[PDB]
This record gives structure tokens, sequence and C-alpha cells, in this order.
């Protein structure tokens, strides 16, 4: 059997958010690249899975990719995992699948936990089209910038934020999209204290400011009901 | 406890791609709302799941979501699944979902299985932002149109095609985007002869006309590299 790169979701703060398939994959891999081997290593014990770590993320990408195609050619079974959820949404996981077409090693993806479309098909927000986008600029001047240039997309949008992020983020979304524009914001998703807050963009930038923000929110916002 | 509706999705060809929570879910609420009770049957005897089901579809909605509403408001655990993968990102479920918003019953998603995005993850295509639309449209000239309103999107597009119309919806998306339109096709996603071919639009419509075409297909396809 050829070398084969396996791309295996872990779970999004639940660990029975985990597949059969990912246990009995991660077992038999020879190898796992992970974003966060100590992370990581907590998920393998409390599933007795004994392979093998090693550590890959965006500081790593340029020399760990030629060691990784290396093994792969070689007839290694390798998985990768991020921290939570999809792998290979993010650059350093992007980048190895791409190493992997070109030197034409297999890439099997399992399917797993992903916080966007898991909160999305709860959000009363029409789920069928969307567009996933993730985190909005880092920088103040960015983002308002990204926002303006969304305002017109007819369906719904996920984001990701950041707790310290998340009231100026709102301001910024209703600024760019309107006040009255529909949203929702999942909070804690499969833990303990899950939550959705449903309301308007100008609703929720204010409840930011007057609560204990903790913990990574998806951002849902609603298209525009009337494009261009 | 309050009546809760849980998401649950299901494997989308592969019984080891249902997760640990998916298992004690289906086996701890009082009812199993499904669309095909047959084939979820199915799926149920394989896990040892003996939790009663009621059929749930879109010849059903008018009549079944007042009869979950209730048992809910009752305080009954419900799930609801689809016949593959993630639930309520079609019309039934996502209808079923804002009746329990509107009665302030709360909707637990849990994560699992989407075809669109376990492809992306491995196709080679920039994964982040993207824009997921699922079917295009049935009647031939309703999807001529609904590709050229797409022809500038910049990101990394996904469709669903079933097999006897995946050639001449290839042949549409290079005559809307252009035949040099980068693009990946994912045959058999998690079963034995998943396979991902990767190609220009053209190439891909090219090969469509001369294979035994089989199964669902996911259709991923990159963004306009030179919008507007």
């Amino acid at each position: 059997t050829g070398g084969h790169l396996y791309l295996v979701p872990t779970p999004i703060g639940n660990l029975d958010d985990m597949t059969f398939r990912a246990v009995k994959t991660l077992t038999a891999v020879d190898l796992i690249a992970a974003e966060d081997t100590r992370n990581t290593q907590k998920l393998l014990n409390h599933f007795e899975i004994t392979t093998k770590q090693i550590s890959f993320h965006e500081h790593n990408t340029q020399e760990r990719i030629p060691q990784l195609i290396a093994k792969l050619k070689q007839g290694m079974q390798i998985a990768q995992v991020s921290d939570a959820g999809m792998p290979s949404i993010s650059d350093p996981g992007h980048e190895l699948v791409n190493a992997c077409i070109d030197a034409h090693i297999p890439v099997v993806p399992l399917p797993g936990a992903n916080a966007g479309l898991t909160a999305l098909i709860a959000s009363g927000l029409a789920p069928q089209p969307f567009y996933f986008y993730g985190f909005l600029d880092r920088k103040p001047k960015d983002r308002k910038a990204e926002i303006a240039g969304l305002a017109q997309r007819p369906e719904t949008l996920i984001f990701y934020e950041a707790p310290h992020r998340l009231k100026k983020t709102l301001q910024n979304l209703a600024a760019g999209f309107g006040d009255e524009r529909p949203a929702v914001l999942c909070r804690e998703l499969t833990k303990r204290y899950e939550e959705f807050l449903r309301g308007s963009l100008a609703e929720l930038a204010n409840w930011a400011a007057t609560d204990t923000v903790r913990g990574e929110f998806v951002v849902l916002v609603g298209g525009n009901p009337a494009p261009t």
C-alpha cells in the first residue's frame, strides 16, 4: 500500500464528537502530523492511541512538508490533524495537501466536526447557499473594508471571532451592513454552556458590550435582502 | 429537562463516519425524525439503537412540524436525521429548526459528515473563503443563468450533481466560467473507490462524456482569478 495522507477532524470541545474512523485511522497510520502535539496527545490518550506524532504548524511548513512527502513516497501512512475540528482549511494543512497532489500521493479526507457549519444548521438563518469566511482581518483598517466589500452578498455569511474582539467586530458589521441585518452568535459550541444568541447586529453589538465575553464565537449574518 | 431538538449528522456511505455522540444521542432521545425510516432503520440496527422513528420529509412538513413541536413542548427529546450527512441544510429540516426557535425550544446541532466540505479539504483548491451552493437548477434554462451570475465570485465554489447530469452541468460550467477554470470532482466520497479528479472544466466535461458515470459527485470550481 502506497503512502496516503489522511486528513482527520478532531472534536471542537466535546470528545464524543470523535468518529469511529477517526479513532481507527489515527490508530492505523505510522505517524500523526499535529499543530499542537501536547494538546493532541491528550486526545490520543483518551482513546488509547499510541501512534507517534510530529509537529506541524505555520512555523514548520518549509521544513516539515519535504520531510513528510519523503516518508509518504517511502510508503508511510500519515495523518494530519489540527488543534480543533476540520484540518487543512488553514494554510499549513492546505499547503501539505497541494504538495501531495503534486507528488501524486493520495489524500483521504475524513468527514468530521466543523464549527461554522454545525452552528449554521441551528442558526435559523437560511443555510443554503452559504459563504464561509472565517476570521475577519486583524488590522482595524483592513476589516472595515472587507466588510463593505461583502455587504451585497445575498447569502448567509459565516465568520469566526475571538472573544476580546467580538464587540468591535459586531459594531463594524453593523456599520457596513446596516444595524437591522439579522445575525446569530454561537458561543461554546458542543460544550456544557453552548448557546445561540439571535437578533439584529445592532442588538448583538450592544449585548457584547454588557457581558463577560469568553470562548471563541461563531458569528453568522443573514445576507443582504436586496443587493447591488 | 425541557424538550430539545438534536440535529444529528449521519454517514455519507461509511458507517464508521458516525460519532460517539451521534450513537449516544440517537440512543437517548425518545423519538427520531427521519427522511427515510427504512434507510435510517439500517443505521440504527448496526449500532443497536432501538429508538422509535417518525417519518419527516418534504411531503410531510405541514403535518409533521406541529406534531413535533407539540411533543417538544411536552418535554420530549427528539432527534432529526437526514438520509446522508448534515441534516437541516435542506428545507424540511431548516423549517423545523425555525419552528423550534419560534417556540423557544433549544436546538442542539451535533458536528458531523458534510460531503461538500470533506471534499473541499482534499481538493487542492483554496479552501477559505468558500461558497457552498449544492445542486444547480433542475431546469436547463435556469441553470445556464445561475452560473453566469456566479462567474465573478472570486472564491472556491462547491456544487453537488447527480451522475446522469454531470456531463451537461460540466459543459455549462465551462461555457459560463471559461474552459480553463480549475475544478475538481469528488466521486464516491468515503467509499472503497473514492476518487478525486482534478483539472480544468473543459478537461472534466470531456472526461464525463467518455466514462461510466455512477454515484453522486461533489463538483468543486476555483474562483475567478480576476473578477468584475
